[PDB]
């Protein structure tokens, strides 16, 4: 059984899911010691239910919300939009980008530590249960990062909770965190690496699906095209169109890879970490939010050939063994 | 009027005031996700409970925690410790040196927004309002530093709340925050500038305090060593001692700028923002806690001659002044 924000669901409840997403990108805190920053919390409430509703009447039954502690992850507000748009929603632990101090001053044994109680007993108050371990890292892997990474390893061969991750920008960072991982004997079927997207280079992409990582290309709808004249949107999105994006999936499929595949968004409906309103440029690329990829890619996949039956395989069987405690 | 984590309270009941302090210095969110860093959040708070005890029973009525929001101030616990203390506390806003990126990202105006949230309108659900604004800078300070103090001042020029401002990492620098904020309209006396202890060049405090700022000689019991092995002890606290550190205190009166002191220790109850049991290294050093400042340093300060009319001038009249807002 998987854990949700509704407590745990059965794998055949699971269904069409979306593995990387976010209700709102942000800070620790932060939502509840500014929430008119996003108009108010009523408000953010409101326009996640309207997605994540028009996502389900595409098909959408469970998405992962990958937001850790310090990626402002409120798990009330996850609770509250899951049980109003009737969608799975998994929870997180794990450390992105942002630590702040207390987290960024602890070891390895205190991280692992931190990662079993959001998984094993619950996050804050809650009793609320993390189902995923989300790791990032930029460039080279950091001292803070590679524990990170192993405290992310040992929680999940303590759960067998998985882990996604991700490299800043278009970095290919896969293998050095494979190489971390392996380290610690975590099984390349319990990792995601994320944000695999960003880049073309197949042999890179081919090379970690051969050895059983499951693959994010969990972006696809991020795009800066058209949008050359704001600095902000290429950084955050690329230059990159999502069909570019999206023929990855098919060239994975085509050099035998379907099992190893997971699609997303990354998509979000309120974004604090990042400038002022970026929120409205992305839902001007963008304005299927999370539906995008039921309603956009799966029949631009489709019509390139691919069988039905491969793409439900990519979109609810291969979630499903990957979310599935091992 | 001055607002604490209980509401309203009058000039006249703030009383003997420890102006820099804190419970628990953390990160925003940490002691809701993982309160046992701390054993638990039950212990933390009868910890502080037992600490504030003492500084009372020693005859503190009131203490400022400059936690911001990135020190991971909680206000319920603030308002739970002060409830079963029975010491007021005045909560804070501002800025301090660990923004997370929602709010390193924000411009002067909405830095300034928030401010004013927290002051005007309550912190959090709860409706407690800060009473203080908190921000820090370092080195040369920095781009964002000087947002974040261009902000402060332009809520404490609404509002009518003083800023307590230090420099992280050397011992002058006050002259930094002073253009700046002189820059913005704001009167040095809503201004205390922190961690002046840290300095052992009296001229530079007394060119300030002949301005009208406020001098925090707040850090006071943070001088201890004996801790010669540990590079984490000596990098936070230092090698000086106490006494030359409370010294300062008579030098500024001596120069005739009584009125412009504010002492205080720089205590928590508990602390995750640094090395695990950090918090245990501090209270091996000061087992006074939070009393260091009533039972060591004013009677010192006695002994060296300073009267009591002079000694409740700094820890009565001049926090009351200083906190009350005055627009
Ligand atoms: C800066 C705050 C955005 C919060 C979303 C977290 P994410 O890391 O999963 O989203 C991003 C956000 C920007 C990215 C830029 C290049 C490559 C991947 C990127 C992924
Ligand atoms: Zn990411
Ligand atoms: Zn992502
Ligand atoms: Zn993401
Ligand atoms: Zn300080
Ligand atoms: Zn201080
Ligand atoms: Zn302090």
């Amino acid at each position: 059984r998987i854990n949700t924000v509704r407590g745990p669901i059965t794998i055949s409840e699971v269904g069409f899911t979306l593995t990387h997403e976010h209700i709102c990108g942000s800070s620790a805190g932060f939502l509840r010691a500014w929430p008119e920053f996003f108009g108010s919390r009523e408000a953010l409430v409101e326009k996640a239910v309207r997605g994540l509703r028009r996502a389900r009447a595409a098909g959408v039954r469970t998405i992962v919300d990958v937001s850790t502690f310090d990626l402002g992850r409120d798990v009330r507000l996850l609770a509250e939009v899951s049980r109003a748009a009737d969608v799975h929603i998994v929870a997180a632990t794990g450390v992105w980008l942002d630590p702040p101090l207390s987290i960024r001053m602890r070891s390895v044994e205190e991280l692992t530590q931190f990662f079993l109680r959001e998984i094993q007993y619950g996050i804050e108050d809650t009793g609320i249960r993390a189902g995923i371990i989300k790791v990032a890292i930029t460039g080279k892997v950091t001292p803070f990062q590679e524990l990170v990474l192993r405290a992310a390893a040992r929680a999940s061969l303590a759960t067998g909770v998985p882990v996604i991750t991700h490299t800043a920008g278009s970095q290919r960072g896969g293998e050095q965190q494979a190489a971390i991982f392996e380290s610690e004997g975590l099984s390349p079927s319990r990792v995601c690496i994320g944000h695999s997207d960003e880049t073309d280079d197949l042999s890179y992409l081919t090379a970690l699906a051969a050895r059983g990582y499951l693959i994010g290309l969990d972006r696809i709808p991020h795009s800066a095209i058209g949008l050359e004249d704001n600095a902000s949107a290429t950084a955050f999105m690329g230059s990159r169109s999502w069909q570019t994006r999206a023929l990855l999936i098919k060239a994975l499929i085509d050099q035998g890879y379907m099992k190893q595949i997971l699609v997303s968004n990354d998509w979000l409906f309120g974004i604090s970490s990042y400038v002022t309103n970026f929120m409205d440029v992305m839902d001007s690329v963008n304005p299927d939010g999370m539906a995008f990829i039921p309603l956009r890619v799966i029949p631009f996949l489709r019509e390139k050939g691919i069988p039905q039956e491969t793409l439900a395989g990519i979109t609810v069987t291969n979630p499903a063994r990957f979310l599935s405690p091992t």
